RNA sequence: GUGAGCGGCAUCCAAGUUACGCAUCAGAUUCGAGACGCGAGUAUUUCCCGCGCGGGG
C-alpha cells in the first residue's frame, strides 16, 4: 500500500543475529506485546501475530510471506 | 510468540628481605665620639618694591 525504509538506532550493543533478522517477526513481537497489554498474558501468541500492518506475497504454491525484508546489519 | 526464551568468571595468594650522606674547610682583613650653635658690631635713609597700610643693609 506504499513502500517503506526502517531505520533502527541502537542506544546499546545488540546481539548479532546469527540468522536473518526480519522486520515482520519484530512486528509481530510487537503486536503480541501490544495484545499481552490489553488482554493479558493468557492469550495464544499465533492468534495476533499476523495482524501486522504489511501486505502479503503469495507464490504459486500459496506459500505466503511479508514484505519486509530482513534487517540489514551495517 | 525479535534462532526468541533460560544462564555470577567465580573461588585462593605478603612485594618482602639486606644498605652510615660521609669524609676535608679561620668571617677574615681597615678605619679618633670628636668636632660643631652669632661671647668681636657702635645709630637715621631711596630708587624702586608687597600695592592709606605692609619694605630693601
Amino acid at each position: 500500500m506504499d513502500f517503506l525504509k526502517v531505520t533502527i538506532n541502537l542506544g546499546s550493543p545488540m546481539v548479532e543475529p546469527g540468522d536473518l533478522f526480519h522486520l515482520d517477526a519484530l512486528l509481530g513481537a510487537l503486536r503480541v506485546s501490544e495484545v499481552r497489554a490489553e488482554l493479558g498474558d493468557g492469550i495464544n501468541p499465533r492468534d495476533h501475530h499476523y495482524d501486522l500492518p504489511l501486505e502479503q506475497y503469495r507464490s504459486r504454491s500459496g506459500q505466503w510471506v511479508f514484505k519486509a525484508s530482513a534487517f540489514h546489519i551495517n
